[PDB]
């Protein structure tokens, strides 16, 4: 097995999947990783399975259906892989923890948000479709866009907001296009 967390990059207390050489610390796996099943496997081989079981899954979709769908045990799975992948690029450390707002020129958002509240909202199992997960995860993008104005610091919402629609398109498989 990998030395290092997949997702965070760095050693430490590392579990270790049984069907692929990734490994991880116990709260940088979404969901956290599990007391005990031996063998264990990781969300990547869960989410590999599900494509295996299911090949026309990755045929095309549409996301205004994808978004519609009720967060059943798959779909709960596909957005706990989602909300990985974004933890997986370090930019998101800047959108990880609560944010506070004091800038001249700009008022906060109506709504905050950010990553370690939509993970806790995962595991209390509060959404209960696609597109709750989903609007609060762009929700944090554009609370960022909005605030930062011309302030260069803007890019890094498109920048994460661009891995996130990447994995999104991919996961969920929506039909490509230009
Ligand atoms: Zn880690
Ligand atoms: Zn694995
Ligand atoms: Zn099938």
């Amino acid at each position: 097995n990998s030395n290092i967390c997949e997702v965070c990059n760095k050693w430490g207390r590392l579990f270790c999947c049984d069907t692929c050489p990734r490994s991880f610390h116990e709260h940088c796996h979404i969901p956290s990783v599990e007391a005990n099943k031996n063998p264990w496997s990781c969300i990547f081989c869960r989410i590999k399975t599900i494509q295996e079981r299911c090949p026309e899954s990755q045929s095309g979709h549409q996301e205004s259906e994808v978004l519609m769908r009720q967060m059943l045990p798959e779909e709960q799975l596909k957005c706990e892989f989602l909300l990985l992948k974004v933890y997986c690029d370090s930019k998101s450390c800047f959108f990880a923890s609560e944010p506070y707002y004091n800038r001249e020129g700009s008022q906060g958002p109506q709504k905050p948000m950010w990553l370690n509240k939509v993970k806790t909202s995962l595991n209390e199992q509060m959404y209960t479709r696609v597109e709750g997960f989903v609007q609060d995860m762009r929700l944090i993008f554009h609370n960022h866009k909005e605030f930062y104005r011309e302030d260069k610091f803007t890019r890094l919402g498109i920048q994460v907001q661009d891995i996130f629609e990447k994995n999104f398109r991919n996961i969920f498989a929506i039909q490509e296009t230009s």
